[PDB]
RNA sequence: UAAAGAUGAGACGCGUUUUAGAGCUAGAAAUAGCAAGUUAAAAUAAGGCUAGUCCGUUAUCAACUUGAAAAAGUGGCACCGAGUCGGUGCUU
DNA sequence: CGTGATTCCAGCGTCTCATCTTTAACATAGC
DNA sequence: GCTATGTATTGGAATCACG
């Protein structure tokens, strides 16, 4: 057997895989072809890629699910309201509800009168004349005292309930308090009365304009403060203003309180905070705060409500009616003015729904902003239009009642209006008086966020716990739903379990046991050194307890100085003690212990072990719940131990956070032999003082064995990872591909598996930085030389501006016209730390001025330019790291340790997702753990970063073009494999740095090299950074092993051949499409069969419906249809589109479903399921992917020669002046070959694309633009590559000529082609001849 | 310490559809002129049964055999070349 | 009267709460 | 070496020449 290696390149939409044997050669194997075709064996290379649509997050699905729940709950609310009115409405109008329900149906299908409200034309007309809108009805019901018809009352209540506004404000809003300035004046007067020593000059300041401005709270606060020179934003009055605005002012400083007096009116805990303030400073401020609350209410009412408050107690309805009347007046005036001045546009405005005029604004589809945009020039053109212009500038012209900005309306307004209506009308209807509370509750009822859906054990999102088996109506919500259990579950279901005990549940972060464990763990490794002690010794259990009692149980923080003084000097009488393992202060502290001591004021209660659980039950209670009512209810069980003041303090106290170790891992499990737990061992470990890591990793203790036993699905193991769903899908596909490849090679696991993951996915900032630096320095470079943001994208110009137009190495300036001859050099050479960022770059006239380029710039340059670099640093032109790198010469230069660190940086992978992937592959591939409890590393999972491979490609001219074809994924995978294998062969000792598993200074000059480069040995010629070009040995081999790792005379040629291989296994992952049934937009009624009904009885021919259904998978059916008038059973073979809506119906019984669509005598066994991207080979190598039931996609790749790819990369500058000149010469030489690329494209188009018109247009445009510069033509050809790229057709633009996408909207040809079932890797293929069917 | 993404829950405002919002005048009528325009009901993935204030757009999936289904199993090697893979040699 | 070419188009915008992760900053232990 | 501890794209539908 030939031992091989697998390289993989993971990405969002692609997974590249490659198999390499020795000499970095891709094997070519013959694979059997199943099916009924004639082929029996096909040659396939062992490199390819898998293509799939990127994974989608569940965010859209979560939004849709929440929307469905909201709609169901709204409908249930309406049903409850109707049930309240059942008997009375039935007595009044028997079929009023029935008419309301069938209002959507056409008159032909209505079972009652077409007029819903009254059931007759006359009364409906009279009502609509009396009340133009529902708001008029609401205002009338609120104000008028005469008895009204029950139907109007029901309509008003239904309109209030169905649309109730947000709940972002809790408590009572008091809409009558709408005095924007009068309340402000009263607040100022009260403050002055309380603070007569410090009056506030409120004269000359408009409270209304400043506070009701359509601006941010901070901006309006600053504007208010600016008119008060004697008051600041952080002052007591300023903090009151901030509280009124809804901010979070800090009253601790103003009232000199120790407690952080953070109060916000929006929070429901505001009242409790006010009570807390009613116990420290006094009650004299309480009315003051009340006034601020009223002021805040006015501010909230300022923007939403614009109407007088004395006229009525329904300000919302009054404001809506005022807006409606303004709309009527403005419409009348606009019509008059248009008729008077511009009669020709009148029909355009008031009759053209298709335009953005008034007709389209009302009857058609047009937003308010669109209408304003369309009408503003018209208004400007006319004369006598001033009020309309003023309103348009105010966005208050011809406004509707139902606008997009109605979401600011609090539910308190609607609740107050409903309460007023019920009070007015209860004297005429007894049931309204009897059920007023029920209706108010229905309006105000919300399901708490911690309760979740009110399911009964049939949802994967539910966690509610019930108290009785009944229906959870909003009136008995507390009696049924167990608030405590449900709230506890809501938090517990989302917390992580213990890593060592996956079944157990983690402890809260502030648990007393947790803090004790941390403190003891930190104290175990504490040593103390005195004069009389020969050797430092660990602290005994008694000593640890004494120290904890003296320091940890007496001070919030314990310092090293406190430990040395308060214990050794005080108790042990030690005048000189040195502590090891701790610096500065101790991180561990008994914060919860001291907090509880402060609150309950009973140290002995805390010190009692019997209270431990109780104490825990307190701390957990302070973490699970955020609602203070829940906290109080939970703590009521233990309210007997502590006074009511202590209970109130506990309710006020609330901290959050969770630890990472469960209680059983601390005090649950006990060692079998010793009878001690983890905590017991920590409190007394003899003299070794083994800590937690030592306790759980001790092979002489049962703890490790218990952890291993307790610690005992690939899809589930991947779904629990941390990352985007697309990357997770890529990882799963990569694992499946690896399994398939291992099965391919005769079930021989490879020696190495290299993994590289591509990636997860500024001019203004540079301008700002340059301006800040120039203003700090005060130079004149910017003033004399203007620079655009786009021009700053060039590295040379940005570096020139950063260096104040001066050389960074020599005390001299630079010229813009000389930038072409200037050089860019790295402070740390690329052969030590590969950095391409600004922090490690320098613009200099010549590199020879830097001194010894092999090392850090010479100390002479540092002595020359230290002051200049410091001045640049002070202006933020350069960073501290860059300054240190420039001044590293005086700090010992580039030491060997620095080179080792740079090698580590170049080798390690920062991202943890790659680590998780490597761990998963190591676990799956390796299952041989020896008797010594160590896994035998038969398979070496290696990890690599894209930068190294990209540098390799860009250094050895192995260029890539992303748009040419999809072979670049497979080529990247192959290069990853090659580089990983070569690196692990040449530097095996570096495995630990970049190979997952468990297995430095000696490396730098068994010394590997003196430089920090690790990929440099591939270079045939190496530059000594001083122009001393030398050569490495032709055959690179590891010195110790002697095994050849690089054959420059063969490896380069082999790589060139591999990248030039025409056949590459490019496979599109066939996947059944899923999601929404069709486009969610509702179409108006049309006489077309493409419409989809929105309901079972709603014929699309009348009510419209959806269109554009999404096809999950097509089905190739061979059957017969009633062809012609004679109903001749002609055999038919055609693709039928199975929509997502019909998927369940078809899968339940295919025969009946296919018969229902007109197909007869269906062959059950001949049914062939074709998901999206199913592959067809028609003839002459033309392959097509079945995008849908009626559309095809290009499926062939263009195997462009490597020379053309290199020329395209160089000419277009897709990403050493002599090298650049030689590259330009090659670009000119292959420009002679430019027409060959177009010829190849045309040949491929004729062979496989069959797009005659587009090809002719491309040729004509190319012939026209032959005179264009070479680089522009190269870029345009790169764009032209979109014509032949695999996947869906897409339009492109060759210079100024736009070529549209050619669509293959006929699937008749594939019916006689060869269907291909490609495996996950595509090596195992199943060709089926469809022409043999039927 | 600060910042981002993933997941879940509770809520809003719209938006979009059919109907109700008697259009009038004259003109055979088609068609011209004039009036009016803001709102409301219902639905907001068909729907399903486990009938709940439940669930219905995530994730997963080449073909064949077995396995409910999760899952398992089903396919020679070496060499010479290379237009999407061919040809040669040993066993079959 | 089928058929290739050409055109337009797709629901959206907030708010609150909780839990995880991850990235950018460090010290302390271990196996 | 590694684990813990704390600080747009594109398929559908329509429409349009159009032989």
């Amino acid at each position: 057997d030939k031992k091989y290696s697998i390289g993989l390149a993971i990405g969002t939409n692609s997974v590249g895989w490659a198999v390499i044997t020795d000499e970095y050669k891709v094997p070519s194997k013959k694979f059997k072809v199943l099916g009924n075709t004639d082929r029996h064996s096909i040659k396939k290379n062992l490199i390819g890629a898998l293509l799939f649509d990127s994974g989608e997050t569940a965010e859209a699905t979560r939004l849709k699910r929440t929307a469905r729940r909201r709609y169901t709950r709204r409908k249930n609310r309406i049903c409850y309201l109707q049930e309240i009115f059942s008997n009375e409405m039935a007595k009044v109008d028997d079929s009023f509800f029935h008419r309301l329900e069938e209002s959507f149906l056409v008159e032909e299908d209505k079972k009652h009168e077409r007029h819903p409200i009254f059931g007759n034309i006359v009364d409906e007309v009279a009502y609509h004349e009396k009340y133009p809108t529902i708001y008029h009805l609401r205002k009338k019901l609120v104000d008028s005292t005469d008895k009204a018809d029950l139907r109007l009352i029901y309509l008003a209540l239904a309109h209030m309930i169905k649309f109730r506004g947000h709940f972002l404000i809790e408590g009572d809003l008091n809409p009558d308090n709408s005095d924007v300035d009068k309340l402000f004046i009263q607040l100022v007067q009260t403050y002055n009365q309380l603070f007569e020593e410090n009056p506030i000059n409120a004269s000359g300041v408009d409270a209304k304009a400043i506070l009701s401005a359509r601006l941010s709270k901070s901006r309006r606060l600053e504007n208010l403060i600016a008119q008060l020179p004697g008051e600041k934003k952080n002052g007591l009055f300023g903090n009151l203003i901030a509280l009124s605005l809804g901010l979070t002012p800090n009253f601790k400083s103003n009232f000199d309180l120790a407690e952080d007096a953070k109060l916000q009116l929006s929070k429901d805990t505001y009242d409790d905070d006010l009570d807390n303030l009613l116990a420290q400073i006094g009650d004299q401020y309480a009315d003051l705060f009340l006034a601020a609350k009223n002021l805040s209410d006015a501010i909230l009412l300022s923007d939403i409500l614009r109407v007088n408050t004395e006229i009525t107690k329904a300000p919302l309805s009054a404001s809506m009616i005022k807006r409606y009347d303004e709309h009527h007046q403005d419409l009348t005036l606009l019509k008059a003015l248009v008729r008077q001045q511009l009669p020709e546009k009148y029909k355009e405005i008031f009759f053209d729904q298709s335009k953005n005029g008034y007709a389209g604004y009302i009857d058609g589809g047009a937003s308010q902003e669109e209408f304003y945009k369309f009408i503003k020039p018209i208004l400007e053109k006319m004369d006598g239009t001033e009020e309309l212009l003023v309103k348009l500038n105010r966005e208050d012209l011809l406004r509707k009642q139902r606008t997009f900005d109605n979401g600011s309306i609090p539910h308190q307004i609607h609740l107050g209006e409903l309460h007023a209506i019920l009070r007015r009308q209860e004297d005429f209807y007894p049931f309204l008086k009897d059920n007023r509370e029920k209706i108010e509750k229905i309006l105000t009822f919300r399901i708490p966020y911690y309760v979740g859906p009110l399911a009964r054990g049939n949802s994967r999102f539910a966690w509610m716990t019930r108290k009785s088996e009944e229906t959870i109506t909003p009136w008995n919500f507390e009696e049924v739903v167990d608030k405590g259990a449900s709230a506890q579950s809501f938090i517990e279901r989302m917390t992580n379990f213990d890593k060592n005990l996956p079944n157990e549940k983690v402890l809260p972060k502030h648990s007393l046991l947790y803090e004790y464990f941390t403190v003891y763990n930190e104290l175990t490794k504490v040593k103390y050194v005195t004069e009389g002690m020969r050797k430092p010794a660990f602290l005994s259990g008694e000593q640890k307890k004494a120290i904890v009692d003296l320091l940890f149980k007496t001070n919030r923080k314990v310092t090293v100085k406190q430990l040395k003084e308060d214990y050794f000097k005080k108790i042990e009488c030690f005048d000189s003690v040195e502590i090891s393992g701790v610096e500065d202060r101790f991180n561990a502290s008994l914060g919860t212990y001291h907090d509880l001591l402060k609150i309950i004021k009973d140290k002995d209660f805390l010190d009692n072990e019997e209270n431990e659980d109780i104490l825990e039950d307190i701390v957990l209670t302070l973490t699970l719940f955020e609602d203070r009512e829940m906290i109080e209810e939970r703590l009521k069980t233990y309210a007997h131990l502590f006074d009511d003041k202590v209970m109130k303090q506990l309710k006020r106290r609330r901290y959050t956070g969770w630890g990472r170790l469960s209680r059983k891992l601390i005090n649950g499990i006990r060692d079998k032999q010793s009878g001690k737990t983890i905590l017991d061992f920590l409190k007394s470990d003899g003299f070794a003082n083994r800590n937690f890591m030592q306790l759980i990793h001790d092979d002489s203790l049962t703890f490790k064995e218990d952890i291993q036993k307790a610690q005992v699905s690939l899809h589930e193991h991947i779904a629990n990872l941390a990352g985007s769903p697309a990357i997770k899908k890529g990882i799963l596909q990569t694992v499946k591909v690896v399994d398939e490849l291992v099965k391919v090679m005769g079930r021989h696991k490879p020696e190495n598996i290299v993994i590289e993951m591509a990636r997860e996915n500024n001019s203004r900032e540079r301008m700002k930085r340059i301006e800040e630096g120039i203003k700090e320095l005060g130079s004149q470079i910017l003033k004399e030389h203007p620079v655009e943001n786009t021009q700053l994208q060039n590295e040379k110009l940005y570096l020139y501006y950063l260096q104040n137009g001066r050389d960074m190495y020599v005390d001299q300036e630079l010229d813009i016209n000389r930038l072409s001859d200037y050089d860019v050099d790295a402070i740390v050479p690329q052969s030590f730390l590969k950095d391409d960022s600004i922090d490690n770059k320098v613009l200099t006239r010549s590199d020879k001025n830097r001194g010894k380029s092999d090392n850090v710039p010479s100390e002479e340059v540092v002595k020359k330019m230290k002051n200049y670099w410091r001045q640049l640093l002070n202006a933020k032109l350069i960073t501290q790291r860059k300054f240190d790198n420039l001044t590293k010469a005086e700090r010992g230069g580039l030491s060997e340790l620095d080179k080792a660190g740079f090698i580590k940086r170049q080798l390690v992978e920062t991202r943890q997702i790659t680590k998780h992937v490597a761990q998963i592959l190591d676990s799956r591939m390796n299952t041989k753990y020896d008797e010594n409890d160590k896994l035998i590393r038969e398979v070496k999972v290696i990890t690599l970063k894209s930068k190294l491979v990209s540098d390799f490609r860009k250094d050895f001219q192995f260029y890539k073009v992303r748009e040419i074809n999809n072979y670049h994924h497979a080529h990247d995978a192959y290069l990853n494999a090659v580089v990983g294998t070569a690196l692990i062969k040449k530097y095996p000792k570096l495995e630990s740095e970049f190979v997952y598993g468990d297995y430095v200074r000696k490396m730098i000059a068994a010394k590997y090299f003196f430089y920090s480069n690790i990929m440099n040995f591939f270079k045939t010629e190496i530059t000594l950074a001083n122009g001393e070009i030398r050569k490495r040995p032709l055959i690179e081999t590891n010195g110790e092993t002697g095994e050849i790792v690089w054959d420059k005379g063969r490896d380069f040629a082999t790589v060139r051949k591999v990248l030039s291989m025409p056949q590459v296994n490019i496979v599109k992952k066939t996947e059944v499409q899923t999601g929404g049934f069709s486009k969610e937009s509702i179409l108006p009624k049309r006489n077309s069969d493409k419409l989809i009904a929105r309901k079972k009885d709603w014929d699309p021919k009348k009510y419209g419906g959806f269109d554009s259904p999404t096809v999950a998978y097509s089905v190739l059916v061979v059957a017969k249809v009633e062809k012609g008038k004679s109903k001749k059973l002609k055999s038919v073979k055609e693709l039928l589109g199975i929509t997502i809506m019909e998927r369940s119906s078809f899968e339940k019984n295919p025969i009946d479903f296919l018969e229902a669509k007109g197909y007869k005598e269906v062959k059950k066994d001949l049914i062939i399921k074709l998901p999206k991207y199913s592959l067809f080979e028609l003839e002459n190598g033309r392959k097509r992917m079945l995008a849908s039931a009626g559309e095809l996609q290009k499926g062939n790749e263009l195997a462009l020669p490597s020379k053309y790819v290199n020329f395209l990369y160089l000419a277009s500058h897709y990403e050493s002046p002599e090298d650049n000149e030689q590259k330009q010469l090659f670009v000119e030489q292959h420009k002679h070959y430019l027409d060959e690329i177009i010829e190849q494209i045309s040949e491929f188009s004729k062979r496989v694309i069959l797009a005659d018109a587009n090809l002719d247009k491309v040729l004509s445009a190319y012939n026209k633009h032959r005179d264009k510069p070479i680089r522009e033509q190269a870029e345009n050809i790169i764009h032209l590559f979109t014509l032949t790229n695999l996947g869906a057709p897409a339009a492109f633009k060759y210079f100024d000529t736009t070529i549209d996408r050619k669509r293959y909207t006929s699937t008749k040809e594939v019916l006689d082609a060869t269907l291909i079932h490609q495996s996950i890797t595509g090596l195992y293929e199943t060709r089926i001849d469809l022409s043999q069917l039927g």
